[PDB]
């Protein structure tokens, strides 16, 4: 038995395993219970804390993947598969993984939260572009991940309801940061320097944190990558959430008030309700999901709108930061025209068409607007200028104008924000070029990936990644992105709203650059919503 | 006896010239030639009559008195206003034309040039110094002619379907000039089988209306229009909204509007200085860049909306010459945006921006508004009272000019118009407008008219062979088709403007550049979206 290996938590002994990085070793606890299987009559439940178990509790291998939809459009495609789940799937899932370094740290040392991302329909923590390996290793970090209820056992909600109450996934996310505070210090974390960082839906939940009372004691820190809790698609209103549980409901027979039909709800498997997941949504779209947060006037007690308007941000650190090709790989997932396997080079028809798909909630005359923006006069009819257009729409009006928005109001209200555009397109790609540098892949480079040898990433590549990891610790320490040691510049200002300084993130030195989409997201941000405001 | 050159013999009667000087050498001008019945007393308000033969010989060695008119006091003393206000006497009496020709007159057929003033159709003259035939006639060996037509409510005022008031007279006076030439101008020496139509602002706007009414197109073969369209915002009113503001007129001077009978007799015992102090009154909103009486979808000259000829017009045969300049808002933001002025650098508040938003595109709803307002907004400094002044002009430019040009171009070139496209970049060194104000609205003409030539204005000698360079495109033109010289290989050359391509050229002291799209992004917010909205 190794020493180093055996932690005592709140709830009994655990037993980790020492794993290889290419720097040498880390200790990592897989699967560590943070709640009560959310099962039989807890679906849709808040979760509730686990009980304490007797004797030592192996955590050498990962758990099971939370309960979701199952990626089946390009099948045995690693640009895909990369993203499907790697574990077997249960409504049993309420686990959590910690890496730290080995021999475990000294003093405490500065904590990262990981939280992933898949639409709040999908994820896990155990996907190997999130393995907390090499930020362990390199960076001497405390690294923690947990998995987290999706789809209709994460967000299906009867708003005032005891029994479908909504958010419940966020719940899960808020108990694993409770798991942390508690016990994180036996592993050699600080429990007072926790910092939060996630990924597209992952992001947006950082952000319901950011926006949630309860959650604030939990951390000190923040980074959204490539997702905002404001926007088109991260919320809900209670009446839709109603709608869509009510409609789910009515779809797969039940029932034959809300204790009926969530009690005949409960007593469905779970690939029943997967089954008729997609069947809820509103529009034919993309870039939007049945079950997502549900403004309830509790977790959320007003809009993501309303809340980042009007808060007070004063002691926050914020990273945020999207890619450059934020919407381009998700136009083959309901565009006509658009395919993985070709250049998708579109008529301008299909590029009219695919904006009332890519803005679902637009009017005519608000389509209009958007197509009229996109277009370049000089070549209008221009296929791969009509691609790329229709890429950007949905690039920018589901990511990169809402990033703007949450950068300017926290920055306006007291906030410390960093910004980023990533623009490097991995040698190891699958997708094919025309998507650029498609939404997710950037992680992979901060978490370290190309470090691995055997992942056959080029040398400029694992410079980049060691560039990266000690950016986002860096800001983890101290709140500033910066090296504090180096000296040579160019220093990574801060974001404010007088200046929008951001910073390009690729193979060459750091590049400031002022406005982050700026005509573009006044568009988005004080046009649009003025159409479409008063007039419908 | 007396000069035998200057003897020549119209319609008409006998006509009485003069030798005049130009740098070159001599040309012949016939100066005051009458071409229409006085339109005076119960004629007033009608369509000309053609001028009644004269006995004697005529004098023609003086320009006649100009058509009643507003004039300019804003700034009493000051060269970029007094230029274009009136030089002879105001009178209704003054429907008569000028003609300049190369000394001695030409030997064969010589292409003709007719000029057509601007002056928002309520001002404007034939006998300005910008507008000087005599170095065109000189150096070209152009025949030249400018008409004088009636502005103002002589000229527009209109009581729709009415006998007694019309509308579009001053149209009229114009067509009846184009007339004159085809019977006349072979005395001269002119070619009635070639000539060109060119104008800037109404005057541009005016050609643009020939093109685009039946019974003129007979009478010309090719037309430039500077600056000016006869689609756009300005140039053109419906015909509710012409009863409106004629019966308002006659209100004011009452007048008490009930047929149109009494009510045009009535206005016609008014004396014209009358109907001058009251013509700014019917505008429908506080505004730059509109005028009050201008002219008229009637059916008749104007059988439908510009936009809607344009649209669906066959212009085969057609060539024509369009452009602009850099700047051509930023002269009329100092007659009525609040924090406006030639004095100081006129830098200007966000609020402002706004308010000025609200006067530059007076027929815009509030949404519309703030359409324009975030189009024009720098996101990056969006205080800066600098780059607020530049777009308040812009803004202006782009709506009233720029843009409705650009639409021009596009249909013309779309359906068989051959199309030349240019953008007027260079200031001149003698302008008394500030710097801010860039190249304003009317500082090509001077250029295209030569007048740098004459050493007595202190113009440079860049200056000088910049003017004989647009001369000779212009004339090209006229002649040809084509601006470009034939014989001229290493001269960059001026390709047409197509949908496809969207070419057109820079005009300045540097040989020419070819540039795409006038200017494309933003015409597509005027032109395409606004219209869509707004409504
Ligand atoms: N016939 C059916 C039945 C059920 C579902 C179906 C289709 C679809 C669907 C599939 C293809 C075309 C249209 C629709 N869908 C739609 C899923 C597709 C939408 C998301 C795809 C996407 C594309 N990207 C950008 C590129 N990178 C990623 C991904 C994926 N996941 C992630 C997760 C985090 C970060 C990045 C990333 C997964 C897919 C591919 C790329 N992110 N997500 C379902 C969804 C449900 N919630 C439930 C059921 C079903
Ligand atoms: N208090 C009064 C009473 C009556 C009139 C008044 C004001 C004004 C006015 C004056 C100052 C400020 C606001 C309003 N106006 C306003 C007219 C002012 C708008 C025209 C000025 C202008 C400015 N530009 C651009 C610069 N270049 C020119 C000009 C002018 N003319 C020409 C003609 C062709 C090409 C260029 C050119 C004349 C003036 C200055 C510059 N073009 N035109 C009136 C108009 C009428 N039709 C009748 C009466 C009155
Ligand atoms: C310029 O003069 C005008 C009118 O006299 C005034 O309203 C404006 O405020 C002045 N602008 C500046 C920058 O001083
Ligand atoms: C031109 O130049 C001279 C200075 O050499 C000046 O005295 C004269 O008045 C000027 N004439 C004009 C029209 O500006």
């Amino acid at each position: 038995e190794d020493p180093q290996l055996l932690v005592r938590v709140r709830g009994g002994q655990l037993r980790g395993i020492r794993l290889k990085a290419p720097g040498g070793p880390v200790s990592a606890f897989l699967g560590i219970p943070f709640a009560e299987p959310p099962v039989g009559s807890r679906r849709f439940m808040p979760p509730e804390p686990k009980r304490p178990w007797s004797g030592v509790l192996d955590a050498t291998t990962f758990q099971n993947v939370c309960y979701q939809y199952v990626d089946t459009l390009y099948p045995g495609f690693e640009g895909t598969e990369m993203w499907n789940p790697n574990r077997e799937l249960s409504e049993d899932c309420l686990y959590l993984n910690v890496w730290t370094p080995y021999p475990r740290p000294a003093s405490p040392t500065p904590v990262l939260i990981w939280i992933y991302g898949g639409g709040f329909y999908s994820g896990a923590a155990s996907l190997d572009v999130y393995d907390g390996r090499f930020l362990a290793q390199v960076e001497g970090a405390v690294l923690v991940s947990m998995n987290y209820r999706v789809g209709t056992f994460g967000f299906l909600a009867l708003p005032g309801s005891r029994e479908a109450p909504g958010n419940v996934g966020l719940l899960d996310q808020r108990l694993a940061l409770q798991w942390v505070q508690e016990n994180i210090a036996a592993f050699g974390g600080d429990p007072m320097s926790v910092t939060l960082f996630g990924e597209s839906a992952g992001a947006a939940s950082v952000g319901m944190h950011i926006l949630s009372l309860p959650s604030r004691s939990l951390f000190h820190r923040a980074v959204l990558q490539s997702g905002t809790p404001n926007g088109p698609w991260a919320t809900v209103s209670a009446g839709e959430a109603r709608r869509r549980a009510t409609l789910l409901a009515r779809l797969v027979g039940c029932p034959p008030n809300d204790t009926e039909l969530i009690a005949c709800l409960r007593t469905r498997p779970a690939q029943d309700l997967v089954d008729h997941e997609w069947h809820v949504l509103p529009q034919e779209s993309i870039f939007r999901f049945s079950f997502v947060p549900v403004v309830d006037g509790d977790f959320l007690s007003d809009t993501p709108e309303a809340l980042i308007n009007t808060g007070d941000f004063q002691d926050l650190q914020v990273l945020v930061g999207v890619v450059k090709d934020e919407g381009s790989a998700f136009l083959v997932y309901g565009v006509p025209g658009f395919s993985k396997d070709n250049e998708s080079l579109i008529s301008r028809a299909q590029f009219l068409a695919g904006v009332r798909i890519g803005v679902p909630q637009a009017s005519d005359l608000a389509a209009e607007a958007v197509v009229l923006h996109y277009t370049d006069w000089l070549h209008p009819e221009d296929p791969t200028h009509l691609r790329d257009a229709m890429s950007a729409v949905v690039g920018d009006h589901n990511v990169v104008c809402p990033v703007a928005q949450l950068a300017g109001r926290l920055a306006a209200q007291g906030a410390r924000v960093y910004a980023y555009i990533f623009e490097h397109r991995a040698s190891t790609l699958t997708w094919p070029l025309w998507m650029g540098v498609p939404h997710g892949y950037e992680i992979e480079f901060i978490f370290g990936l190309p470090l691995d040898p055997s992942l056959n990433y080029t040398t400029e590549e694992r410079i980049f990644a060691q560039r990266l990891m000690k950016y986002w610790t860096n800001f983890a320490r101290t709140g500033d992105p910066n090296d504090p040691r180096d000296s040579k510049s160019p220093q990574w200002p801060p974001y404010t709203t007088a200046a929008q300084q951001y910073v390009s993130l690729n193979l060459k030195p750091l590049e400031v650059r002022r406005g982050l989409r700026a005509q573009t997201c006044a568009f988005w941000n004080r046009f649009l919503p003025k159409l479409l405001s008063a007039t419908a």
